[PDB]
């Protein structure tokens, strides 16, 4: 399948590396989302009450400040797991890194499946609000599967793991939990989240073929190498 | 956690790129399996009895020839999805550096997770075969999850689909079948499988890290530019 | 859709009295059978066991010799339900209204739905025997959905009822029961039976738009009031 | 069992052929319906929830505007699946039949079970309006099972079927989708429609027997073959 | 497990026989409460949705009138089944009895496995009232499992029927639906009552070796001996 | 309801304190078992394969151990939980007493309800074996609920906790532990196992109403405090 039309590297050059021609396959790649009355879907929704549940625990406390995050803030959400600062005002090249993907892994990545399925939300479903707003605030209510915050989160997480081996399971972990967030808040179905990472770890490898991603990825590189250096 | 003991590049360097202190802990990083009583358990069954039913069919067909692929295997199965041969005959460079991985995604990238849950297969569960053996033929009955193979798989997809970008959807839906083809004959349950693409893309970000795999990953797109310009 | 090839009144006058386009489009009136990992199926399946454990008792004796019928024994096995003997020796023309329409309802009624899904019976799912044979007897495997037998059934006690009104009730039960047999020996799902009772009640309708149908049911009805005559 | 009290053709000659002692004994035919806590109700429950989310659909604005039919709007629903206005106007030979078998389709068919049963409606059960009201118009809340409207749906495509045998399937789909919309919209369960075609076809074959219907058929095909000269 | 911190017998000694130290483990005998996405809960749900039902019936009405009970009404609530008033005009050692074992069976006995999950109530669970309440009235909305006013009630049976034998089915069975009054009315789920049975049960053996209890035992049937002398 | 006709104290005075007067009544007091299809039987499976994946740990050992025991055998193996011998060697008095309320707990607790349900067994309905039987060893396939051993481990529990209160919670935990190992081992549907519990806790209260267990009780508590003199 084609992705369908949208925005890409020609029209915002600062939020994607890659082309409409060179986005993942969402619709080909993933299979569709659990239908209502499979056993898919009510665990979905098992999974949607244990994060309902969750919500007034210091976990639930962090996936409302994770369901805050827009897709910029994505970068700047790893930085405890990272172990420094990822911010425009500490590690410039990094976090442009991270911003110039936004597009490529929560877009180009989910489209296809997005605008197929336009599936309903949790928290629309089930006629509520989600974990971080009420109804005086508006979200939009389709467009679920595949999740493209966590495709984004995901996404970070494997680039993120890269440039520092040293703390990649703190980064991997943190990246999951990004996902995981959205379920509790009710933003996402599990599946959606599921679906996500498989897109998200796909875009990687396409951004691993993308001369502007190389060397941006070198220069974070490079910058990471710094910080450690002047840390020490 | 700390990966159990095993082998590593140190022991079985055609094995393996990494050593065991750069595994990726699935243990910490992946949730448990999910428990009999468990509304994700009742659709893994479903998974398998939906699979169970796809053995008669072309699918099937498939799924069986897919099940007898030993690790050393998956290389080579992903010849058709990349548009040309993937052999040591063919293509030296590219199936070393497949195979080199295989301990990396395969063995390293599910160890922890693996013998912390021992979780009983499928076939072993029902008390019955796979789809490609019968009961003169043995196979270990535990340490399902995550599966291994389906780690391979995936890891071995990313990599591919960053050596030729031009199929990388055709290559990522081969890595993505390799799992569904172990649903399909009863080797492995569905989340052993969606768990294994999470640890599968963990290590390809971690494999990019090493200079040993850098090398080796430019070999083989050097070749692949020589396998292209020899088609056209 | 178009009913797939086969056998009407043109090549077997005594078995229908329909041609194939004047069959019931039963793909497009029927939704398709529950699929493995619906709530559907599961219910499917809970009705399969309840059958199961009904085996050993009075019901259950019922149940096999209501599946040692063949579609030619449907007229006769209404005789208690109808008050007197259903047979070609006491009641030619009657027995020969309802084994005319056999094809009609067991087939023409079915046969599109039956190609399309050839859904896999209980029986063969799990890998058993029905209630009443051993595994040295052997049943066509798939074709479940919808239950031609059923379908007899379900349209021979309609036209019973209309010719025998005062035990209406009775004959309605009886070729209610006669589908519950099927489920309860395990040569049909719940849902294949439920879906024949649709097809049965469909071509009962078309039936009474033809000639020759119309005219038998009518020598049935004369023949029976002299039935009711001799008896009183 | 002894249908409940209630109308029949000697109260209401307009409504009902048949009389009280000519009821189909709905109570003995029908099974009870789904408990709570069954897989059959959980069902159910998947059909209501797929059926909500269906409302904001071109089929939901269909289920909701089916949704507002009265028993005597269910003649005329059919004249697009007919192929000709069903209307005291433009046929009213066959709108006076139709309208004449409502009380037995809707009533006495049902009225033994929907007594006994008192079954509460989905709407009801979830504190919620239906698809085609709010909470301002009120409805009876409870003898859910079977839908009268579903039986006069079904009931009334089977005798359409037979005065138009050239687009019987497109009038029995009708029919079929009549029930459905009320799924759909929240009035009826699955299992309350499921049964309801069962009821409503049994009392088409009472209609059979019972002269006045007879006559009344005849003139309903009598003025239909006239319908049709005129427009070819 | 140490029992949590609270009141005994050495605190409020006309509310316990018992001192902390001879409390039931509760959390080391009770399983752990059913888990959102187990079948055990999805039953506890069932049975919650069954008693919502049940609410509107003479049943239901019942439950209301047992959830309006304190800890202390216990007693006086057995009195039909007993066959006599158990008040404190009419049976003042028999109501001293059982009013002072209300901290033994309802909070020593539940309390370690009280404290330890905090387990949500099913109003809370599904943010409404319960049968007997609106949300004017407060309510605590977690310490759902196990039940402690079940506990009081099965071990106040379990003793009430050692008093009078010759009605232990009636004060059983009284005990038994005061249970069951809570699940009807949404204060408990099903798992919360049949856990505090075990513990309920339990508490009665130790109260047995407890020299007060004992005595005023002893005075309650010799009270009940000579109510049934003046009856006689 | 009256307690079916079988053995009592007048039969069996070895084996029961209480006469079929003094029964509890089971078929009363319990609810009935889950049927088939519903949400509390699907449960009964999951636990039903819960314990069979713990055949093979120590759990599985002490099951199939504890399986193997016949009613006589309870009350020695409450020895280790007791804190010391429970024999006829060892503690004469306390075995008399713990064997002579066998019938009381086994059978007349539970009969009324065993048979009228006449439930077939997990390993029946699966069609195998027992975790510590094969096919060559015969065992009753019917009378599952409630689960006489399982009553018989309660009462026994309730009745030593009393007689030794400083280890009624090590007690408590093995009677319970009994029967959990008979729904490991596949005798009894978790189900049973929970009934048993209620109807062993009534006949304990009964049999504090009986002069013989009363004596009997006071002689093991003479005799404990006997035994606990000489190891000190």
């Amino acid at each position: 399948a084609l992705v369908p039309p949208g925005n890409d590297v020609t029209t915002k050059p600062d939020l994607y590396y890659l082309t409409n021609a060179q986005a993942i396959d969402s619709l080909a790649l993933l299979p569709p989302p659990p239908a209502v009355g499979s056993i898919a879907f009510l665990n979905d929704q098992a999974m949607y009450e244990q994060g309902r549940l969750l919500r007034n625990t210091e976990r639930g406390k962090l996936a409302a400040e994770d369901a805050n995050l827009s897709a910029g803030g994505v970068a700047n959400a790893f930085s405890s797991a990272f172990g420094s600062p990822i911010t425009e005002k500490d590690a410039p090249q990094l976090h442009k890194l991270l911003t110039n993907m936004i597009g490529d892994a929560g877009d180009l990545a989910t489209r296809g499946a997005k605008e197929k399925y336009m599936r309903i939300r949790p928290f629309a479903f089930y006629g509520v609000s989600t974990c971080n707003t009420t109804e005086q605030d508006k979200l939009s209510k389709n467009g679920s599967y595949p999740s493209g915050h966590t495709s984004i989160g995901w996404a970070t997480a494997l680039v993120l793991a890269e440039i520092n081996p040293q703390r990649q399971n703190e980064i991997l972990k943190r990246g999951y939990e990004l996902g995981e967030s959205r379920v509790i808040c009710g933003y996402h179905w599990q599946s959606d989240v599921d679906a996500a990472r498989i897109v998200g770890s796909a875009v990687v490898a396409t951004l691993h073929t993308n001369p502007a991603f190389q060397q941006q990825l070198q220069k974070a590189k490079d910058e990471f190498a710094k910080t450690q250096k002047h840390h020490h």
